[PDB]
C-alpha cells in the first residue's frame, strides 16, 4: 500500500532518560504502526495512494468526502510521527539551533529561551490530545499546536491554523505518561535535550 | 470556591486489577485536582460560582464568552470525573444491571451483551482523548461519545450529543496508560468488571422524572 512504518533514525533507549525505550517501542512500533495501517486501508478505494503523505494531507478537500475523516486522522497520524521521529536525536550539542535559523528565531522570537517558553505554552495549553509546532507561514517563524493528529499542513480550515511545521511536538498522553505521568511540563523540558536542530535548520531551509 | 475534590467511594486499590491503584491516585488527585482548581479560577469573576457543576455545564451559553472554554473543559472535568468514581465499586456482582433499567436496555439495545459492544465501541472509535457516555435522552437510552471534557449535559450544541449521562468511561489515555498502555480494549473490557449498577440503576430512576 501507499505508507510503510519508518525505521527509526536510532535505537529505542537512544534518548534516554529524556524518553524511556519502552514508550519508544510502543510508540513507534504500536500507535504509528496502526496510523499506518488505517491510513492505507482508507486508501484502498482512491486515486490518492501513490502520494507522498504531507501531500496528501494538504488534499483533504479533495478526497471522498466518507474518508476525509480517516485520513486526516492516520495519515495526519503518519505524517505528524515520521516528522517526530526525525527531529530528535541522541548526544545533541546545552543543545541549541544556530545559523539562519537562530537568527529567524530571534527575529520572531526575542531569543531562543524565549521561543523555548512560547512554544512550551503552546504545548501546555493544549488541550486533550495534540501537538504543538514550530512553523514557516509567509516566510516568518510562528508556534501553533493543533487536535489529535491534525497538520499545520493541513490548513486553517482543517486544522485551525496553517503554516509549515519544521519542529513538533507529541503531546498526547501516549507519548510522556510511563515516564512522567501527569507531569506534562517535565516532559517539555526534557524534549529540548533530544531535539536535533540540524534536522530543524534542513527544513527551515526546504520550507523556505 | 464553588468546587472541592470529593473523596473516592473506595481506597485507591479498591479496584485492581482492572485498574491499579497508583493511576487511581494521580487520576484523583492530579487530574481531576486541577479540573477543580482550574474551575474555580474560572468561577472568580461571576454569577455562577455557587451552581451545582451539573447545571453549570448545562449554562455554558449564559456565561461570559471569554471564560466559555475554560469552564467547558473545567467544569465539565470536574462533572465527568466525579460521575466516573461514583459509577465504579469494589466487589460487584458476573457483573450486570437488573430491573427497570436491564429492561430499559433490552428494549433500546437487544440485551446486555450487545449493549456492552456498543459501549465499547462508541468508546473504542473515540478519537484522541474522550468519554463514552450511556444517556438518556427522551426517557431512551442511547450510547454516544465526547470529545475530551465534554458531557452531553452541555448539549448538542456544544458536545456534539445530548441526553443526560448515566454510566461514562474516561478514555484519556492517563485513565489506562500505565496498566494497559495502547491496548484501550482490553481497558474497556476489564471495566464491566467495576461497574456499580446499583448507582447506575438510582440515576436511570432519576434521570426519568421530566
Ligand atoms: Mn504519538
Ligand atoms: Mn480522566
Amino acid at each position: 500500500a501507499a505508507y510503510t512504518l519508518p525505521q527509526l533514525p536510532y535505537a529505542y533507549d537512544a534518548l534516554e532518560p529524556h524518553i524511556d525505550a519502552r514508550t519508544m517501542e510502543i510508540h513507534h512500533t504500536k500507535h504509528h504502526q496502526t496510523y499506518v495501517d488505517n491510513a492505507n486501508k482508507a486508501l484502498e478505494g482512491t486515486e490518492f495512494a501513490d502520494l507522498p503523505v504531507e501531500q496528501l494531507i494538504q488534499q483533504l478537500d479533495r478526497v471522498p468526502a466518507d474518508k476525509k475523516g480517516a485520513l486526516r486522522n492516520n495519515a495526519g497520524g503518519h505524517a505528524n510521527h515520521s516528522m517526530f521521529w526525525q527531529i530528535m536525536g541522541q548526544g545533541q550539542g546545552a543543545n541549541q539551533p544556530s545559523g539562519e535559523l537562530l537568527d529567524a528565531i530571534n527575529s520572531a522570537f526575542g531569543s531562543f529561551d524565549a521561543f523555548k517558553q512560547k512554544f512550551e505554552d503552546a504545548a501546555k495549553t493544549r488541550f486533550g490530545s495534540g501537538w504543538a509546532w514550530l512553523v514557516v507561514k509567509d516566510g516568518k517563524l510562528d508556534v501553533v499546536s493543533t487536535a489529535n493528529q491534525d497538520n499545520p499542513l493541513m490548513g486553517e480550515a482543517i486544522a485551525g491554523v496553517s503554516g509549515t511545521p519544521i519542529l513538533g511536538v507529541d503531546v498526547w498522553e501516549h507519548a510522556y505518561y510511563l515516564n512522567y505521568q501527569n507531569r506534562r511540563p517535565d516532559y517539555l523540558a526534557a524534549f529540548w535535550n533530544v531535539v536535533n536542530w540540524d534536522e530543524v535548520s534542513k527544513r527551515y531551509a526546504a520550507a523556505k
